[PDB]
């Protein structure tokens, strides 16, 4: 069996630095041992120190697994059950297990005894009935918070750890469940697992099951030891009970002051390390003094995930579809027949706006739904589900590439045709490959600011500032000829100019604007002097220019949005 | 006191109508009473049925409080406390108890003796440490669940209600804390009030406090009668207990077929009926066969709340005026002394393009909070706080008049003049009226879409789309001249079309853009010939027309807001 083991553990948090763990020393052997404490006590922040999900700065202890130090394998054969849960909404509680023994449980398996595995997990928590059915979302009413709870339970099961760490496992659960939970960990751990988690409100008959109790509270450590001889330990020092049916209640009114014999939880604590429990401890404690699949498995399965969450919110890729369509067509019945008049160049010029910056500000919805994934990132990777490059990639191949291909694709076809733009092929695939080349690079600066960020709303809210003042240089509202010298500059930061201008060169080579005709000076007959007076050059170059521009403003922010999730703090 | 009471209880929900609650009758008589159950059996549901929350189509039975009917003033004298926090979380404790007590409790009473009420109430529920500290926001982290708990408790105690309704008030909460709130109420029942709640997991200390009893599961009543006599009913059929200390358990297990002795749940039902207590009630039950504040009040109150929940949520306020001043310096930098040359026409449109489109998008961002406390209002005005119109105005007032005032004046004093337009007044507070008139106009239209929406993303995107559409027909990407007939009319449904029309003509009508000079036709030179190749009229009523369709605009949008509001189903 497994046989962990602390010392002298504290812990400091941030300028002024607080203590949230003083003097802490225990034994976690093998079975089943408990943390009970009050609100605030510290019981989540201990579980995190002992699974090293915590900043190993604060930590000012040692920790030990069966003596030896800890394997670089502990997360390999370990599980950590959040309090708050983290499950995908989208996905049915099934799915949602799939994905864990996909990924952590070794390929060697079948994936039919995977399966078999995992219909075991929900008959033994009682999700059967909402086994297929999915998980909360915003539009589809889901499950029961209780279900979702034992959901989080099931994919740590799954893994058949050695190691289980629990955080309040029965909460929202009543009696009935929370019994059927705790009998099955205690199932769980006669066989050599040891588990330890923290739980609030036991019944008598489960205060039974436990095996080792701690007892936090404001930091401090009040009683280590066999759960059976807690209450002989606080008879001695007074509190004899004669009142409660349910010790668990007499233990946390003591801490809170509401029963008969500086502040309380100080004096308690003087009293523990007078114990002879604490002695034993300390007299055992001096004396004892990767990745389970590769690479591509993991970027199958993250994409995968990606693509059902994608189709699970409508609103950003069914609706961005359907109001590309509409926008196409109502765009076709308004420019109908363009003609070459007066009003040709104003009209090609602001239809060649509008679809660039379509596609430039379409790319907010679909990263917003990269920012709230943060939180489920983050447990993954800790959890050893996969690697930073995985999750990016695969994100990239569900998300960004299928879906911003499309658009571009839609609006060509749809528009070309209706207006009446140059009737060459070429000018056909050169409007479709510019369109993806802005969509691409506008969604990789999306990645670039919004990732790492824990809020939606500024994400947002920087994005689209960004994307207006870029807007400003695109070469209509303004001509970048007058510009002055001092800020034409940040005209080559610009996404739609490199776009635009390239529809621009591509549209108005070769054609004249004055029907009927000592040339009318002040007069933009023909479309090269327009492309001039607007700053374009003529040669083959600018267009290629353009999208060259692209392509490596497209490398470059996606690089940093790489790095921004390697040195983001995993803990 | 108040003796409440119900007979011959059916729900029904949907189509398909399903049975949430069968057969319930019950008499809960003043004291304290409760409502123990499974998850899932009705708890929540028979509550509200009981304090009027539910929409009386499904309801099938009578109640009476005293044997008389249900009062008007129902609403006036009782409180309801919700499974899931409503508490506005920008503000501090003690504010919402404010809030609550000003548009609750009589105006005769001095503002100085509420604040001493509301000071006894935090202590009795030791919220004192953070009496003053704010609840939890996305950017400010918060007091715990516990603490926001306690202070919806609050918020309903502090109205001194002869009847109180409470939904898992002990959730979240240690022992200790639970115990505490429960003596509060039972020492609160003492004095002729009557209580109701539900609770999970109680204390023995806790269920002899019990005076009245009600045992819900899968919609049926398995048993309701005095507590301390539900032991002894059960053990008549069987289950002598003889093994759980914590009856409350004991309880629960039999539901879930756990304990020894066509489902367990009609069984144990045809048990009841045919007790005395059935019958004793049957006997009992057969046998017994306005606004405190004015309208001012209410609007003053709204507004304040509305005010502070605005500070609070920075993105919206503080974020905006920024990016409004940074955009009018860059904007004066970028255009910085307009020429009346060959390239005057074009910036000088595209830079009031630009000002109408960001006067028209930025209200998107503040009708989301708007959207986001759809909840709140239904759960207050449920509850009796204030009227639809109350709610309405003070929102307006507080949120759509002041901020969406203050961009059009700063972009007009820092635009104005560095670019170089008309350099007379009138033109200037015409283009100060005319942003002003789009922006209320764009709210309004806002509001009527967004209002009524539970989801955030589906109203965003609809604006965001519409505004899309309206800013096709602006005047300036298309020619209204040469659209088609049968789409051209779409043209008056736009509001960046009238304030961009007013616009230009406030600053082309006196110009010309040729500067040396057989005139040059297909040229123009002077600012009234490319109005007239806009469609725009020369005379002074277009200006002022565009301006009157935006006011008859924003009444008409605004007055579709309260509509939908009031016949929304508040239940
Ligand atoms: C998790 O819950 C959620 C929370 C939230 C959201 C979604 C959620 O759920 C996931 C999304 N919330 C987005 C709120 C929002 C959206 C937009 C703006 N503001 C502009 O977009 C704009 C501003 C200008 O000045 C400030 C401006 O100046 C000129 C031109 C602007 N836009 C254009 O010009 C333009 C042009 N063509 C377009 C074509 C297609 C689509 C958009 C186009 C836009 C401001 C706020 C934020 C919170
Ligand atoms: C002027 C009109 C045309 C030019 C428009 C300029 C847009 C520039 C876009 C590329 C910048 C970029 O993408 O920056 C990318 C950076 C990369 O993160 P980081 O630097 O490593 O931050 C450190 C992160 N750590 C500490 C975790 C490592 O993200 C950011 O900084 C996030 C905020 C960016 C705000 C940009 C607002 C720009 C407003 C400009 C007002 C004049
Ligand atoms: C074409 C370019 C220029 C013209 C642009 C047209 C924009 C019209 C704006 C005013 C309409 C309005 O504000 O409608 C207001 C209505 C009012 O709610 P209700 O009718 O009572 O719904 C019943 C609600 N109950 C049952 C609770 C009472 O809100 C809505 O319907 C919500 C959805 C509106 C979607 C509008 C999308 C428009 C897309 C047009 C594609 C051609
Ligand atoms: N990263 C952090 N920054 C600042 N304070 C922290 C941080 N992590 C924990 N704390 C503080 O430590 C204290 C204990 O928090 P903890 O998460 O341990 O609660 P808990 O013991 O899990 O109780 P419960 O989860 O039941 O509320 C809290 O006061 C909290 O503010
Ligand atoms: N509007 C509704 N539409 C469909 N089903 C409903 C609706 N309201 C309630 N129900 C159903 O009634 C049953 C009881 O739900 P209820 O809200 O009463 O739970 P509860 O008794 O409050 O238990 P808990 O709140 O502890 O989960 C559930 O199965 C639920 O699906
Ligand atoms: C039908 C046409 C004319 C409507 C104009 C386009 C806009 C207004 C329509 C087109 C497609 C629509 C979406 C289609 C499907 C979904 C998924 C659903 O679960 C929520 C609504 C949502 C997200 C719709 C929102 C409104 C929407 C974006
Ligand atoms: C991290 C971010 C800010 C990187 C920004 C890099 C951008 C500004 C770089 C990437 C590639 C660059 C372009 C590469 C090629 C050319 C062609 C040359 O004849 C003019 C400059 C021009 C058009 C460059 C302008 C600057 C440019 C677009
Ligand atoms: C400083 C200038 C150049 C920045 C350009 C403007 C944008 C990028 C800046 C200007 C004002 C800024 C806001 C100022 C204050 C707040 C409140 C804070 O609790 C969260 C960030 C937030 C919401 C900022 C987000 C970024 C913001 C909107
Ligand atoms: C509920 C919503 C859709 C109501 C829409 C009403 C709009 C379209 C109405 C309200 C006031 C109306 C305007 C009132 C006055 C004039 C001046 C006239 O010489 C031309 C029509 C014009 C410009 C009207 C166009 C239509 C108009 C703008």
């Amino acid at each position: 069996g497994a046989v962990l083991s602390f010392h002298n553990i504290c812990y400091r948090v941030k300028p002024v630095e607080k203590e949230i763990l003083s003097n802490i020393n225990g034994i976690m052997k093998p079975g089943l041992n408990a943390i009970l404490g009050p609100t605030g006590g510290g019981k989540s922040s201990l579980l995190d120190v002992l699974a090293a999900r915590k900043d190993p700065s604060g930590l000012s202890g040692d920790v030990l697994i069966n003596g030896a130090p800890r394997p670089a394998n502990f997360k390999c054969n370990s599980g950590y059950v959040v309090q708050d849960d983290v499950v995908m909404g989208t996905l049915t509680v099934r799915e949602n297990l799939q994905f864990s023994a996909a990924l952590r449980l070794a390929t060697t398996m079948t994936n039919h005894e995977k399966n078999e595995r995992i219909n075991r997990v929900i008959q033994e928590l009682g999700l059967d009935k909402v086994a297929d059915s999915k998980v909360g979302t915003q539009f589809i009413r889901g499950v029961s918070g209780g279900e979702r709870k034992r959901t989080s339970i099931g994919m740590e099961l799954i893994t058949d750890p050695s190691i289980l760490f629990l955080d309040e496992p029965t909460t929202g659960l009543d009696s009935s469940t929370a019994n059927a939970v705790l009998l099955l960990l205690k199932r769980m751990s006669k066989q050599g697992r040891t588990i330890i988690f923290s739980i609030h409100q036991p019944r008598y008959s489960i205060f039974k099951l436990f095996d080792s109790l701690t007892l936090l509270a404001s930091g401090r450590l009040m009683f280590h030891g066999p759960a059976q001889e807690a209450l002989g330990y606080f008879e001695s020092a007074g509190y004899h009970c004669e009142a409660y049916n349910n010790p668990a209640d007499f233990f946390l009114d003591i801490i809170n002051g509401d029963s008969t014999a500086k502040p309380l939880i100080e004096k308690l604590a003087e009293i523990y390390v007078n114990s002879s429990f604490y002695k034993e401890t300390k007299a055992e404690l001096h004396q004892l003094s990767s990745y389970t699949t590769s690479f591509c498995h993991q970027l199958r399965w993250v994409s995968k995930r990606s693509f059902k969450n994608l189709l699970g919110n409508p609103q950003a890729s069914i609706a961005q579809i359907i109001v590309t369509v509409v926008l196409g067509l109502v765009i076709g019945a308004i420019y109908f027949g363009l003609k070459n008049d007066s009003t040709g160049i104003q009209n090609r010029a602001g239809v060649l706006f509008f679809l660039t910056t379509n596609q430039c500000f379409s790319s907010v919805s679909a990263v917003e739904l990269f920012v709230v994934e943060k939180k489920l990132f983050i447990h993954e990777y800790i959890s050893g589900y996969y690697r930073v490059s995985s999750y990016f990639l695969g994100k990239l191949l569900s998300d960004l590439l299928p879906m911003r291909m499309l658009p571009s694709i839609i609006f060509t076809c749809i528009v070309y045709f209706m207006l009446g733009l140059k009737p060459k092929a070429d000018a056909f695939f050169v409007m479709m490959f510019t369109l993806m080349m802005v969509a691409y690079s506008a969604s990789s600066m999306a990645l670039a600011i919004a990732a790492g960020q824990s809020v939606v709303s500024v994400a947002t809210l920087l994005m689209t500032i960004c994307f207006v003042f870029m807007m400003i240089f695109s070469g209509l509202l303004v001509n970048l000829t007058t510009i002055a010298s001092w800020l034409s500059w940040l005209q080559y930061f610009s996404i739609p100019r490199y776009g635009f201008t390239a529809l621009q060169h591509n549209e108005f080579l070769g054609q004249n604007f004055c029907p009927g005709l000592n040339p009318c000076n002040y007069a933009t007959c023909t479309g090269e002097e327009y492309l001039v007076k607007q700053g374009i050059d003529l040669s083959p170059w600018g267009l290629w220019k353009n999208h060259v521009a692209l392509a490596c403003m497209i490398v470059i922010f996606l690089t940093i949005a790489y790095l921004k999730l390697l040195f983001l703090k995993k803990y």
